[PDB]
């Protein structure tokens, strides 16, 4: 069939010549574009160079040290120790064990439950397929394992019943109460969440979400984890994405944002409580000292280098990002099967509807979302279609002009899809 | 207060200028040695011009392709379907989900129990760590996890009593019977092991063993699982070490020896029985090579292609192999504290002993071995002590020249050793 040919800034090319808009290359954390010429010279010379590690040497990879100096200038208040991997799925197994750990060392070995969301997703490890909330994954595997429990996702177009969006973030959150005190506070070490739930489908949580569960975690002691490796490295116009909602997590993992998604990495970002706590009892200390590929932290410094110096997450705050959400929702909202249209900086989404009036969902959740994402694709466009939502992630560096070629694309579609719906009696 | 400055070979250079022996290939890993050129291009190139997913609509990006055909050209009959992950902790835990989704389909809902062995090392996620034998591993994450068992190592020289290698082989192999009847047949899902146990010290199983617990793997329909992360990729002489061994898996793991160690990757080769289990569900399929990068991939196909085609694989079966295991025989059978001297194809060790005579071990296992260690590094050495056992597995392409400069090395470290160890009144 068309295989991939080439890609360069927000488009890609197959063997047929056709530009492919690439609307979700962030959901892969591509955030700077294809085509860095210069990352792929920081990995040429780190190959030809040095070794790739070996010990006894005292010091950590000078890659590293760089990398880990740079993104304590650019991470929130407090998170000054960074543990090194090869992916958001190792990240969020190592989140896992340094939460048990922490509370063994605080002497409460008891405290060893996680809590994550259905709908949730933190990748792929017999523990990150765990703590997320895909019941197909938890299949595969007889998960969760122990230690493991689940609330509602704060989706208020479903669950939001006769309430407010902000009502309801109320609502939700305290979920999370229920949940502790079913299990008991002295079992559970942390509270994990994406603070937008990426592969769930763009799921925006209220206003009033996110400080009702810090508020319960705190009430509790139970740690706080966000797991940023969508929402992270400027992709809600915040470096991060609980900045955006106004969280303090006591840790929180990321991927390959660090690299834009040119080399595989991930890392966990431990907060000054635990990592003290953590240091305290000699453990993850070897991680700490010599962790992280030095080919994959030499592209990962570039591209934080990049984010910074060429002031690409400021411009997703300031510029682009007030752009798209204006432009998007210009685009979307006028369609009869599109509703819950949504998004901040550069993460947005709708979900294809039944019906309006009702807040009806289509049945056989993805069936619709599939037909819609055909039509993209068809028309040379990509977006993700997460059952009948259909969200986009465009790499931080694309234009205004940009923006609107691939919403006349997109808009195109829709009328085309609104017709199709039509077309054969599903409308 | 020392940095790395240089790889090249089966050298190391720091910053004050000193040349050292890397006779443990950076993390048993890097098998063509340092400093290839075509491997940074190749990676170069691929950064430079194409995207990052695995799959594009109907097929798969090049890289990948590419990667997998060579792939089933170089691997045993029977293992066509490959599974990409980032690293050897990934795809033991892709392995254990797959392993047991695997008698889901078959409905065959109580087989789930993966065996594994003491002192046995799979990774360090949390599924790794529970499967691995590690006992300071197990409590860092709250572990094992359910549904894993673990049976004694086959290291003759402490459980071998008054047995031969070959007598106690039956007899270790015979402890996985043991455990599958005292759990239950029917619980069973599989058995795991590293050909050779890397981490816990290259312990070399007698020629019997596998057979037998191959007998009874196929016996009870247990799964047989080989951990190649150390031994594959031409380590033993053959490609993988399952086949130096005559046994043969139903899948096997591998990690970053497919790309000497250069860029994060590994693998799960999937045996004919368990892919098509697999797609009788519809499971591991959408999304397969889709776990690793592309980037990766193209510098593993170098790599691949290296092995093969300069002839690297075939000379350690041929000529550097049977040259190193009789030179390492030489050179360490004849020390006071020294026995166990053991080893295949390029990879060898032997065992820091209190007494040859009763076969006694130091007391607290690794004090001695550190020791005897330091020594190494402070000669320009790198070879890692695992307890008291000293180990070895530089790059495949060191020169027989090579080898007798790294033992020439080496026999004064133990000169020195042997004093060390008087002059302490610990002889
Ligand atoms: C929130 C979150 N956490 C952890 C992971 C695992 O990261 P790695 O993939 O680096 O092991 C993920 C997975 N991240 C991810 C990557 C690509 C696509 C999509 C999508 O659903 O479109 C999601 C994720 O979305
Ligand atoms: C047998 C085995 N299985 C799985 C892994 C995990 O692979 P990754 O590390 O690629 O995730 C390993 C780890 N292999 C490994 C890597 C680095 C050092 C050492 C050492 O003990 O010197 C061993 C291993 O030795």
């Amino acid at each position: 069939a068309r295989v991939m040919t080439r890609g360069e800034g927000v488009y890609l090319w197959d063997s047929e010549g056709n530009k492919i808009i690439d609307g979700m290359a962030g959901l892969w954390c591509v955030n700077v574009g294809y085509g860095r010429k210069d990352f792929a010279e920081a990995a040429r010379r780190q190959m030809e160079e040095l070794p790739f590690y070996n010990t006894f040497f005292k010091t950590t990879h000078p890659a590293v040290v760089e990398l880990s100096s740079l993104l304590a200038e650019v991470t929130p208040a407090g998170f000054d120790r960074v543990f090194y991997t090869n992916s958001g799925s190792e990240s969020v197994d190592t989140m896992i064990r340094m939460v048990r750990r922490y509370w063994d060392v605080q002497g409460k070995p008891e405290k060893k439950t996680l809590i994550g969301r259905w709908n949730g997703y933190h990748g792929s490890t017999i523990g990150g397929a765990s703590l997320g909330g895909m019941k197909y994954m938890h299949e595969q595997g007889d998960l969760p394992i122990p230690g493991m429990a689940h609330i509602e996702q704060p989706w208020w177009y479903k669950h939001g019943k006769d309430m407010t969006p902000d009502e309801f973030g109320v609502v939700a959150a305290r979920w999370l109460e229920e949940k502790i005190l079913e299990i008991g506070a002295d079992k559970v070490a942390a509270f994990v969440g994406e603070p937008i739930q990426g592969a769930g489908g763009v799921i925006v949580p209220p206003a009033t979400y996110w400080p009702e569960i810090e508020r319960i975690c705190r009430k509790y002691d139970v740690l706080l984890v966000a797991d940023e490796v969508i929402c992270g490295f400027g992709r809600t116009g915040e470096w991060f994405g609980h900045q955006h909602f106004g969280f303090q997590p006591d840790l929180f993992t990321a991927a390959k944002g660090l690299s834009s998604g040119y080399l595989p990495i991930g890392a966990v970002f431990v907060g000054k409580r635990v990592a003290e706590g953590l240091i305290a009892g000699g453990d993850f200390n070897h991680g700490f000292t010599y962790s992280g590929h030095p080919v994959c932290a030499a592209v990962a410094h570039a591209n934080v280098a990049a984010l910074r110096d060429e002031g690409i997450v400021q411009r997703v705050k300031d510029d682009i990002g007030p752009y798209m959400q204006k432009r998007w929702r210009e685009t979307f909202s006028r369609f009869e099967h599109v509703d819950d249209v949504r998004g901040v900086g550069m993460v947005q989404a709708f979900t294809l509807v039944k019906n309006k009036a009702k807040r009806e969902l289509f049945p056989d959740f993805g069936e619709i979302g599939t037909l819609c994402r055909d039509i993209f694709f068809r028309n040379n466009l990509i977006m993700r279609a997460c059952g009948d939502h259909i969200v986009s992630a465009p790499p931080l560096v694309m234009t205004r002009a940009e923006v609107d070629e691939m919403l006349a694309v997109a808009e195109r579609c829709l009328e085309e899809f609104e017709q199709t719906l039509k077309a054969r009696g599903l409308a």
